[PDB]
């Protein structure tokens, strides 16, 4: 079991693990050990539209993510699911920052040109980068000269979620209502759902998937 | 499918499980021995339980209706249960099971009086189903100890925090049984963690004195 | 202030509640702070584009009497804080849901209902009797009550927050549910409303998926 | 009730359900002796039987910079809303520590220059921000130069076992200073609404160090 799609400029999701499959449902739904294509597709459908997702929870995922803070923060709204993010603690932290590209701005008619604006990201990151790395030289603990550093700095966490809590989470951030580097996020999440559970993920497409860009 | 026998009719089986003691490592570095038993013990001696989390059993359990019900109060787990509305059998305890205790008829007979109320609460729930009486009615003369059947996903966190409250003498006899059962399960799969646990964050009793 | 009786001997009692349709208004804006016709259309567009989370701030407790097979099935509700009754700080007693011959007619059997009723009736009396005898034999109570039968009255608290009670409503007050859930769940549906006017309309006009409580009236 | 924490934070009391003896009643099972009841407590407390203490709730309205409200929200068992734009006015104000922050660590450069270079960074930062929004670039993406920081506000709602279980993890001279603070003024709030409840958890429960010395 194992997935990389990358995201953004620096940013990925990765797939560490799995437990289960579709038949993980059909199997908890039953209590017993089924593994007969046609009937158990069927039953998958037949919870899907009935909206009985308790089945779904005996599906486990487990992603190693690497994203911008301000990604990170609406991603870790997500309460019935397990964290683990990058601190110095455990192992080494480095500092990357999200840039966006140019082309992020199409659409906006901006005073200035895209490139412009890319570039006034990159020096005000930059700056507070330098700013901080001056403060840890000086001996400021991190946890205080880190407060300068801008929300598009990257961090990393492992995130253990189950199937129906990750449909929840597609529900609210694989729509073009989100903020688009969310769900770009979530297009990576949903394909490698959709790679491992494919019965579940279109019946979930079909009957149950609240917003646009699947 | 690791399976133990527990009770009278019972088990426990294991049917499936995500991850061992190097998911928690894993985890707690974010990066996909010595060194990475040592990070398990110094995660269980501090209290950073998290890593803990990205361990996932899937448990097959079949259990009398009175245990179920304690052990169903766990809710940070997935429960999927045999529907009451849509086999019928009943833990008898064993007359060992009164021992200890002083009883103005003896223990065989305490066996035998639960038999015989079990086979007439039985019977007179095939009479009623037999009448026509739907199961979701005729069910609910069935006694507490009628063996139900569930399927229990839970993180390693989340189980050590259940054999914190059922693998304990303070409990009812009948739950600490399963929780051994679990206990044992989860060893075999976790070793590191397991023993880690015992040692730093296990707050009941018994399974420091019963083994696996 | 409000007890609604369910069953033979059952019973919904209203505890307690944190807030109102406004503790929803206030934290969706996120302001400790009144506008009715304008946080009246707040809460209908949260509830018609399924943000739900301003209804987490919104608390209920209740005190809930019902027979084990309902227990069971309300407590699969993981959302939610449940206080059981014990030996350990409270007294035991004991109570069983005997249905009533209606309950049974709509279905055709071969005996009469009430054949039913007292069939249901004898089997509990020698269940709780056969108890009663292993309790004064010396027997824990334990064990002796692995003999009754699951139609034994319990008590308990529930403390759940407006969101998990419509989720909560969303399963129960619906005729797939078993009749007996039903009425638990009409009962929790009409003390929701009594406090949260705006929020229970709002629910079953968007959000509300079963048939019941759009059929009958509070 | 409010307390004033950092230089532009606070938490305030929204409302409380139930007291101490909600504790009481929910452990009885009975809607119906000062002394007996803190016995129960006590009694509850010792012997790890907290889930009476479910029946007690709190609602916080906290302002505080992101980096602290990203550690408070791992506190899963909660309810937040945070502040958005979409239901209210937005505002952009900075966490600068004062220089006693830093008064402790030997330091290359004095406290108040330390204070200063944040100072310094957050206005150049702001001000990108504010030339981006001018350029026409969407706040979704100007706000991504800003820094940590940056304060915002939450509405927290959390029941007593859930709150001890915070102190727990918060009110401890292993965390980070900002968040002890905002922990502390949970932790006088707790006491104040529920004071047998408070004590019997400094009593048994409570595992950090700080509340027992303030
Ligand atoms: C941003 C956005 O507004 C959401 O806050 C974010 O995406 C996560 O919301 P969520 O509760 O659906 O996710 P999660 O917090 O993962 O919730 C997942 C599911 O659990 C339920 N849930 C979890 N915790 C609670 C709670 N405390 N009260 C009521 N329901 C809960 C939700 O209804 C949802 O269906
Ligand atoms: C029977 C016995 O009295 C308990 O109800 C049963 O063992 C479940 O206890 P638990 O809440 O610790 O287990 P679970 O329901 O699995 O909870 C386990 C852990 O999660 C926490 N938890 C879960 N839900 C809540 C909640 N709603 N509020 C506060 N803490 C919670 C507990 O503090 C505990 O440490
Ligand atoms: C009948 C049916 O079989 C269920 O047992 C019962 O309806 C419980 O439903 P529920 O999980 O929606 O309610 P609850 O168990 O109260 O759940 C309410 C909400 O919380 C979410 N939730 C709670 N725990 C989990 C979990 N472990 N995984 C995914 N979602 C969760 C659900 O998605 C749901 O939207
Ligand atoms: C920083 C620090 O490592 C933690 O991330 C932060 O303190 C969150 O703490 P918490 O998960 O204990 O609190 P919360 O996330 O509020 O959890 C509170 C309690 O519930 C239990 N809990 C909640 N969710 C889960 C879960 N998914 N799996 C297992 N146990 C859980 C924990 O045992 C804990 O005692």
């Amino acid at each position: 079991h194992h997935m990389k799609i990358d995201i953004l400029d620096k940013g990925f999701v990765e797939l560490v693990d799995v437990m289960g499959n579709d038949l993980s449902a059909v199997r908890a739904a039953r209590v017993s050990f089924d593994m007969d294509e046609e009937r158990d597709r069927h039953l998958i459908e037949y919870l899907m539209k009935h909206g009985d997702e308790t089945p779904f929870e005996h599906i486990v995922f487990t992603f190693h993510v690497k994203a911008p803070i301000f990604v990170a923060r609406q991603w870790f709204r997500h309460r019935i699911a397990s964290y683990n993010e990058l601190s110095g603690r455990y192992s080494k932290l480095s500092y990357e920052f999200y840039i966006p590209s140019p082309e992020r701005l199409e659409g906006y008619k901006t005073t200035i040109p895209p490139e412009r604006v890319t570039e006034k990201i990159s020096e005000i990151v930059d700056k507070a980068y330098r700013t901080y790395l001056e403060l840890i030289e000086s001996g400021v603990p991190r946890e205080v000269a880190r407060i300068v550093l801008p929300l598009n700095l990257y961090t990393r966490f492992f995130w253990t979620v189950n199937a129906r809590s990750l449909m929840n989470f597609l529900n609210l951030r694989a729509d073009s209502h989100a903020q688009w580097e969310i769900q770009q996020y979530a297009l990576a999440i949903a394909r490698i759902f959709k790679e491992k559970c494919p019965w579940t993920f279109e019946a979930f497409l079909k009957y149950a998937y609240k917003g646009d860009i699947l």
